[PDB]
């Protein structure tokens, strides 16, 4: 039993809710919140910009030190950093950004990072400003993630479309 409330169940292990991931994290304080990161951990906009704003830029400060030490992530890769005031940990996951020409096949690799964590709050990878089809992102998620994932879809209209078209 966990504290996630109001989600629709899609599969044995995948759940979905129309919610602002920022407000959801502040309420549940999950062990892991997933960030829709880029390889430079520059959290300027989208989910990353919103999460970082909610940490009062502490996420960005920590991320800049991470990059200075380790260099950029790989597309499809991830790193675990602090969750600041939002979660115990933030799993920064880099899905391919279609608006940069990155191979959409890397989306499965990106979701595989979720399997290293028993329970996660997460956005749809490569959705929104990353330019991929969110229906496809949900499909890859369901077919790749085996751990318990609670998906927050900010857009109500997109949420309804995702549910109504889910196979
Ligand atoms: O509309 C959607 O769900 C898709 C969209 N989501 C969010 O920007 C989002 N999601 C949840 N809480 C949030 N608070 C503030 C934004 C936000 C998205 C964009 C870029 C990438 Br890459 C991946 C997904």
């Amino acid at each position: 039993v966990n504290s996630f409330s109001g989600y629709l169940k899609l599969t044995d292990n995948v759940y979905i809710k129309n919610a602002d991931i920022v407000e959801e994290a502040k309420k549940v304080k999950p062990t892991v919140v997933v960030n829709a990161a880029n390889v430079y951990l520059k959290h300027g906009g989208g989910v990353a910009g919103a999460l970082n704003k909610a940490t009062n830029n502490a996420m960005q400060v920590e991320s800049d030190d991470y990059i200075a030490t380790n260099g950029p992530l790989k597309v499809g890769g991830s790193c675990v950093l602090s969750g600041h005031n939002l979660a115990k940990h933030c799993l920064h996951v880099v899905g391919p950004n279609v608006n940069k020409g990155e191979d959409i096949q890397l989306l499965k690799s990106a979701y595989e990072n979720f399997n290293q964590h028993e329970v996660l709050l997460a956005p749809l990878l490569s959705a929104g400003i990353f330019g991929a089809d969110p229906i496809h992102s949900l499909r890859v998620c369901v077919d790749t993630v085996r751990t318990n994932v609670y998906l927050a879809v900010f857009d109500k209209n997109l949420y309804d479309k995702l549910v109504s078209s889910f196979l």
